[PDB]
């Protein structure tokens, strides 16, 4: 019946809605927790080249190449901040439906 | 077609599930290393804390304001258990 | 009902789009947490440098030592095909 599959699609909206609100809040959640550890260990390596300032910082001191953190922070805020604005307003719509 | 909407309906479903519990899963792997690198980091820094101890401390040390682990793992394990719950409970 | 398979492709094309950006934000987030786990080995090598003679940072702490779990092959993989059926879609 065509109301029947017209709220067969409603609910499957709702429901779909639900999940990627859970997925973006977790996303949204690591990515703080990511970045907030990253100053945590860049503050540590800061220590570590004072404890090492004769020998050139920590890197020269192992004699290796200087592994270095790859920031996407503004990327995923930027994308998760649009998905919940597309969400928020979806959530809202199917409150109707 | 109207039989053939119905079977729509579930194969979207059936394929957003996968999706879902693709990033589901990927999700949860990320907070198990995420929160094992954590107490490898805070590790670290009692290390830190022990060299610098006449100093009183790492951050004292460099004179600056410590910064501080921020810790979301209960919240994303939960939202990821309920999730894999909901996924499973409508799989048909 | 009368425009339902519009709305089914619609809701198709919506939650695509919405799969889209969490698989670049998975797979953003894997990099940087996988850069970031070589930062902080590298910086335990020179903890245990410094403590040598101690036997290294944890026998130094009188602790069991912590251990990185690593998924990033699992991650990228899972992404990886992710990203082949939405594109393919
Ligand atoms: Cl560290």
């Amino acid at each position: 019946s065509g109301q029947q599959l017209e709220k067969g699609l409603s609910n499957l909206h709702r429901i779909v809605t639900e999940d990627l609100q859970a997925l973006e809040k977790s996303v949204s959640n690591l990515e703080e927790s990511l970045t907030s550890l990253s100053e945590v260990v860049l503050q540590n390596r800061r220590g570590l080249d004072l404890l090492f300032l004769k020998e050139g910082g920590l890197c020269v001191a192992l004699k290796e190449e200087c592994s270095f953190y790859v920031d996407h922070s503004g990327a995923i805020r930027d994308s998760m901040s649009k998905l919940r604005e597309r969400l928020e307003k979806r959530h809202k719509e199917k409150e109707a439906g």
